[PDB]
């Protein structure tokens, strides 16, 4: 009996198995069921504003497209973990359902699914650049993370590297990966910077003034703002700390907000640096290349 | 000074910082902590030992050692969170410090850094080897998990797939990666295999007999014979199930164990496996290679 | 002295006493207190609908009444006790103010009461059918938390034999002790099999639609019909894992079971069993007995239309 | 598919299955789990004393011996679940391993399988001893739960007939059943219940001293004496009502109740029941019967001196 | 190195150093804390409302506020950390911050502060009465305690008389050392303690029907009731023994309590007690004294109708 | 029904109940229960070595023996509650058997039952003595307790004086309290201060040689001068902040004490000390009082 168990194992020692389709189901459940919930889609409209300038071939996107689309979802799930969330898109978190170790395990591999992908468009500098950006996304998860728990309020420079080295890499990578077969060859990388800079910016007043930061303890920008400009009161640290989810702690601190100008400080930076990309885009065109009326709808579509 | 500011922030996008030291020691907390207390360090041993048919040069030695202990921390630090285990080489868990989220992202960072690492080889080879390697990892931890989880006795054979997905992966990825700049073109991998088995089992019969795994329902080969052998009684598994800390219940399933006899069966299985194992090694050497003491040696130190 | 508490002890050895009533006072507490709770009261309806095609005397009635009621409220304490609920009929549980050992006790000593009462008809077929019929329900509630515990869904066929084992052995045992004293012989056991297996699914889908058992991790129908339908998909059976109690966990299974379409499963299945218990109604009715407006209320009542 | 699964369900409603024997061993896992463990087995040699006045074949000793085991088994599974205990017989209790709800639902289940086992007699007066004695057990096993959970002490007499329902009920009942098929029809009644009293009060006192019962909060013979004869101190009962596994409050006890001198009370107490069952045991022997040696070397084993 | 250290020893020694303030403000951190909170502060309206009869100076009157506010609180910090409380006046407890060692070393060292501002006074007859209060109020927390801690139901002179050791004694020893100054020397007590025992059982009535008292397992006036009038149904002990937290439970409490109907009781209770107050008011006044519109103001507010 | 129970409730308001003997069996009984156990009784010696200067009657003598056993047992209660000990005089603690609230009140009610035996003795004097005492005790156990939870280490000087305020003041009453009725009136209190900090000093040094101060916490003389000696390495302060029972944890603490030779800078201590005790009492005989061996064989018994 023992000799057929050994002769079994020695057997498959020199001949590997197969993979199996049944198996890849299992390992890839939190995954299906974070990209089933319908959602923004917003990278889409992004990288297709810009293949009017570049005019590359259907496939070439297709393929950066699921790439990215693979490490937006991966991101989502390991940040959803990490920041001890309840709630996404409306529905229940990964990990109220499979746990934590599943939703990680998933995560890290569709990250590494997502660079198996990569290769075949048999290009170094490809390899060369995801490695690059999934760095600096580490790097930024790391920051924001080590801020949050150690309670230490940054100040705007730090803020704005973290911003730009967690949220706008992906932005970066999936522009630098179209430009392989193109024959344009510019360089448009602070203006990929910039919108990301202003999407961030964005998305952290639209979610408290049309409040999951303060029940979280988010160190957004007009919290960090308030922080800084007034020193002479320890209420928001200790609102942040408290982790309350009552409807009064909440009032207490827009009304501490309103109460500092934090609002139009936000406007007014957002402001300039709006008219700060119009003008880099304009500067673009006169190099040789055609009007863009997509991407103007994108950068008008949101503002403050 | 709204404009002071804007302008700092539109340089930063034009020109972006560099990444400073102070910030890369506190992304690298629990990584060194764990580095600093001192294991058995058995891959080194192991890749000694295969350097006498290769005779490689040394920086390459060192360069590929790293990359495995890189890797190999790493790993620890995920599955010790993983599996809600409390001591590490004698020692409080590294996430009982710093917490869940920074070890995180310590080892998906020291993932990356190590296939930074392995870019300055310049050889394509290298990084299919690579990525293959951390697929094949992250399959079997994610099978361990569920399987786990869930509650199911795997079968002898699954559990070995298993085994060769999570544990030998490591070696044969230090063995190719040395094979680049040798002249021997042999090929070592069945033995490699066989060796990584050998090692899981040895290390699951050690623990029990010289019982974490009973606490955190680990399954491992005695306990899956001891399960298989009597499938219309249920007391073991039910232990699993409770996760248990009393010393009454793990004396009851030594008990239970071995009145199944599943270490004997476990000690001729690995005496089968070492002859196997010998006649490999054997076989090699009449190709045209040197006798080597050092992987004897390494293969008898660790018998039943 | 020694002598005086060695004499009464040996005296009390010779002649017993005898039992008190603030003792059965003490030993019937989580019985009275879950028993002072209005309820449905369903299996008082179901022995009054046969007593018009059997039309025993009223005394016997009562009696049959009175065991048939007091196991039911055993075995209510027990299966709370079991699954770990909070609340029973918009009240606590009795365990959350007795203790658990109080509330086994009273359960069991109950069923003894209930199997005492039943001696005094003079008769050894109700001492047969009395234990057959304690012996399925032990087994019908064992095979669940069996299953709950273990994690195992089970086939449909499964949980129909641990529902027919666990809920109609008190409407046979009902049945089958009216018809000692009854001048009709006939058999009625298919038919309150069936009438027992329709209570059962209806009142699973009642929980759900109109969500305790998906935080109890109990194993319904639509439940087994959801895991089962889509194998390669696994977010039912975490859920029921998780044993959660927020509310948009239980919104998210309520729609995973809609997606799966297991509602109107179940209510064809009922609308089919319907269909076959009125024929069986309409077949004895044939062999000299009269019609039962009864009986036919209390199965229309139960339409998941 | 819908017809198919309705038309099975309709077939097993008019012809119900077989139970099988991967069930049965699914449901008596703990009782064969405690089963396996050996123990003293006094009642085995109880029943085989009084063989020797009895004489009758050797089935019914088979069978008597059968259902005592089971009954004893199934009544140590539910005292553990309700003491909170954590080991018997230096093994892991059963619900450390299955749970709460499989042991009780296997003990309840091994309680009828045990009154079916009993049927096959064709006795009404073997089922009527069976109701008796279960209905003694729950009364005393209650009356326990119910002292140790609401902090009253009682006093001896009360003490003294908890113990005659919980323990001698089943010594009276193994003795009942054997006297169905034998020529002698004397009267043993009092000898088994004085013996019943001396088996639990040589328990208790072997347990201290040869320490759960302080951990367990529990009311013996030598704590209820110690407690009743210094009413103004209450060191004893707060130490019972914390519940400490520490070795310190253990000896605090001891020395405590070495003070009292509760040990000898005990001890005289039990020479003279020895005493007073040695005389009934010598006056049935004029009625007729022969000398019994294995009865008096039961009663010498159990000296306190 | 040794020889100049035990220099300054025996200098110290010869020479005690001087308590300085950076260690008073060490020692009286919950005290402050407790004392920085806003309260009701009744004592205060019922000092004033007396001194209209008396029409003693202001210094004395200062004097005594801060006595009996030190004293209030110090017992509300013990009582806090006793009763094992988590909210005091909608704010976190203080032994929740500080520790339990500070809280108890602040309370006495309170305690004894108070003492010595009593020694300002230069009268003899003002310690005797500090002791005694102090004795009373720690001999009614001490009979409170063993009460909960034993789970004994006190009948209801016993809780009235526990209520006036505990309550009634800060009152009795405010009105007694404003009178040492006064010139009316008339007997105010039974006035006194009777205002004292209306407030201590409205103060039970506001607590549940305006429920932490369900929580700690306190025993109330209508909680006493409700448990002696039926002595057979054991579902209030046994809610109080389980110390639950679940907002389930205290609305079965509170229904069961209505069922008994001790509310009605309670408020009876109150007004007679109220009309007899207000008949000693006026045969006081009838001896020579002016019309009192601040003590029947407070009279009033203490109605429950 | 209801007028009945009124009309007793105005009855008792009119004339209040009388105390019963059964309810102080049962509020004096987590006290009674450490008073049966053996002691070394010391203060009992100590009083009687004071009375052959003062020759005082009997009855006062008993009077202030007894107030002085209440106030000492009282005291041991309440502090074995705060320091959170397990055992006291090798027989478990009080508030093991009856809780803490029944033990602290006990304590208080024996404090105030002491001070209402004091007023029999006619003099305010006593009153004046009874309150500084009290209040001087009261201050020590809260500085003390303070020290020890917040973990910062004390001075010499302020240690001492701490000493001073916890453990002499009750010599200081015992003498005061003598000396009313003798008509010998000389100033006794510092070699009774000197006395009471040697007393402390030794027991503390036997305490390690003869163990649950570093499991407690305990700041010791011996640990204090090595925390202030050597001001680098957190060994000692740590170890005093694991409060762990192991062997190991204290057979190292030990041997760190020995290294700095704290066992000769506590003799020479005690030595000094007992060498200005000793002049002390030589002056004081040269007033007109009897040669007194009692005194010196009292400090002698306890002795370095």
């Amino acid at each position: 009996a023992i000799s057929d168990h050994t002769s079994r194992a020695i057997d498959l020692c020199r001949n590997p198995p197969l993979w199996g389709t049944d198996q890849e189901q299992t390992l890839l459940g939190p995954f299906e069921y974070l990209e089933s919930i319908p959602g923004k889609n917003i990278r889409s409209q992004f990288i297709e504003a810009f293949n009017t300038w570049l005019q590359i071939p259907q496939d070439h996107l297709q393929i950066v497209g699921k790439v990215i689309s693979m490490l937006h979802t991966a991101s989502l799930l390991v940040d959803d973990i990490e920041d001890n969330s309840l709630l996404r898109r409306g529905q229940p978190v990964a990990h109220s359902i499979f746990g934590t170790a599943q939703t990680f395990n998933s995560g890290n591999y569709v990250y590494f699914l997502a660079l198996q992908e990569v290769q075949k468009l048999n290009s170094p500098r490809a390899i060369s650049i995801f490695v690059d950006a999934l760095t600096q996304l580490h790097r930024g998860q790391g920051m924001d993370v080590f801020w949050r728990d150690s309670l230490i309020c940054p100040t705007e420079e730090e803020y704005l590297d973290m911003v730009a080295n967690k949220t706008g890499a992906l932005f970066c990578l999936a522009i630098e990966l179209l430009q392989i077969k193109s024959t344009v060859q510019l360089d448009f990388l602070p203006l990929v910077r910039l919108l990301g800079i202003i999407f961030q910016i964005c998305d952290d007043y639209l979610n408290l003034k049309s409040c999951e930061d303060i029940t979280e303890g988010k160190f957004s920008f007009p919290i960090i703002h308030s922080i800084r400009t007034k020193p002479g009161n320890r209420q928001l640290i200790n609102v942040l700390r408290q982790k309350s989810k009552e409807d009064d702690v909440k009032r207490f601190a827009l009304a501490y907000m309103e109460s500092t100008q934090s609002f139009d400080y936000t406007r007014d930076f957002v402001k300039i640096l709006n008219g700060e990309a119009l003008r880099m885009i304009e500067d673009l065109e006169q190099q040789g290349l055609h009007r863009n009326i997509e991407i103007r709808n994108i950068l008008a579509r949101m503002s403050l």
